[PDB]
């Protein structure tokens, strides 16, 4: 099913989810989302999607999140270039920067800065040769490409900006699509009301990627439904 799961706010109101998780299905396996913000001159973690200040520095979570047993981090703020570069000598764990850019220009200084990977979304829509240039630049395994999608007359529909807009394009087809484009794994998000298990055992067979489950679980009891 999904190989892998993506937490944030379950995270930091429980740091032994991460462990527990990693014991149960492999560091490889978590990936941990952060959302930072500079207050006070310093990096802070937020959590609620950026609403809730964690008072917890972005240096110590980094770290902690780490030993934790970590796989990945998921890090947000064209690019907070100077951010990626303050958490990238702090741990030796694969950097996503969360996307948002749409050109070329963007996506080489979130590299240069220190990150693995990208990961687009909306910009892949529109511009699926996006894909190809990354992958080609910087290698498949440096691809990520989330997809939001959600039930539409009966069929799994793709949306973009933020699970506003339907683009028309089924999930099937991107998803065959992105891996063409040479995507190296897919970030998969539902609008649909835990974890859409339904969706994921519909992408599963679509394709060789890793998967990435987002949720909003906080439980080792919802994440097992993922895997």
């Amino acid at each position: 099913l999904a190989d892998k799961v993506i937490i944030n706010t379950a995270a930091v109101e429980n740091p032994s989810l991460i462990t527990q998780i990693a014991q149960t299905f492999g560091s490889q396996a978590v990936v941990v989302a952060i959302d930072a913000k500079r207050v006070d001159g310093e990096f802070m973690a937020f959590t609620y999607s950026g609403k809730k200040n964690t008072g917890i520095l972005l240096r110590d979570w980094v770290v902690e999140v780490e030993k934790r047993g970590a796989g990945e981090i998921l890090l947000a703020s064209g690019y907070d270039t100077e951010m990626i570069r303050f958490v990238r000598p702090l741990t030796t764990l694969p950097i996503i920067a969360s996307g948002g850019a749409g050109k070329m220009e963007h996506f080489l200084e979130a590299f240069l800065a220190g990150a693995d990977k990208v990961s687009i979304n909306t910009a892949a829509v529109e511009n699926p040769s996006l894909i190809t240039q990354i992958a080609q630049t910087f290698g498949s395994q440096a691809v990520v490409v989330a997809i939001v999608a959600k039930r539409v007359d009966g069929e799994f529909m793709v949306f973009t900006y933020s699970g506003k807009k339907n683009t028309g394009i089924l999930l099937r087809d991107w998803v065959v699509e992105v891996e063409k484009r040479g995507a190296g794994e897919i970030l998969l998000t539902s609008i649909d009301r835990g974890y859409d298990t339904e969706m994921i055992r519909f992408v599963r067979p679509l394709t060789t990627l890793p998967i990435i489950a987002s949720g909003g679980a906080g439980k080792m009891e919802h994440f097992l439904e993922a895997f």
